[PDB]
């Protein structure tokens, strides 16, 4: 027999940095019958075909309004194979908090006895001439921790597929080439 291979993506990060945005955009391609098999549950699912003809489903949790203190976070977080840290490149706050953020996720991987690959996204691309985070700050929060490195914008979509992409090919031990 063989079964799906499914990747669990959870995306985490303070309220208006613009999860909801992402999780949207990269659903949007699935809208109809599929993204309506799973309305008003706690995720969506898209599939992905990798580079090699490797056929993956990705489901993506949104939090949503969840708090770092959330009773209900843990079903988000447990088993989650990549973990998307996102922030508001315009919003240093948001930034700052991804070390609670992290804090969470750490416990949860030692816990497990897990190492997902957690994800560091500045999002709000579009507004790179306005950004209260250099991307030389991103890049130093990166080397400390050994995270993946994006920017990105959910209202425009760039770089958003490419994204996730990358992330569910780290978590099967892939560095994309492109
Ligand atoms: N410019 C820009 N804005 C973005 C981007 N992603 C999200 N936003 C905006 O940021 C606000 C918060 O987004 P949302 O997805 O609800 O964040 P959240 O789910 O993290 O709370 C929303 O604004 P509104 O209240 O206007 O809808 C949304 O439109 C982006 O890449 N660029
Ligand atoms: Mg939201």
């Amino acid at each position: 027999g063989s079964h799906m291979r499914q990747l669990k993506i959870v995306v985490l990060g303070d309220g208006a940095s613009g999860k909801t945005s992402l999780t949207t955009c990269f659903a949007q391609e699935t809208f109809g019958k599929q993204y309506k098999q799973t309305i008003g549950l706690d995720f969506f699912l898209r599939r992905i075909t990798l580079p090699g003809n490797l056929n993956v489903t990705l489901q993506i949790w949104d939090i949503g309004g969840q708090t770092i203190g959330g009773k209900m976070l843990d079903k988000y977080i447990y088993g989650a194979q990549g973990v998307l840290l996102v922030y508001d490149i315009t919003n240093y706050q948001s930034f700052e908090n991804l070390e609670d953020w992290y804090t969470v996720v750490k416990k949860v991987s030692e816990e497990s006895e897990t190492q997902p690959l957690v994800a560091l996204v500045g999002n709000k691309i579009d507004l790179e001439h306005m950004r209260t985070i250099k991307p030389e700050k991103h890049l130093r929060f990166c080397q400390e921790n050994g995270f993946s490195s994006h920017f990105v914008s959910a209202k425009t979509g760039d770089s958003v597929f490419l994204c996730f992409q990358k992330v569910a090919a780290e978590i099967l031990g892939i560095k994309l080439n492109k």
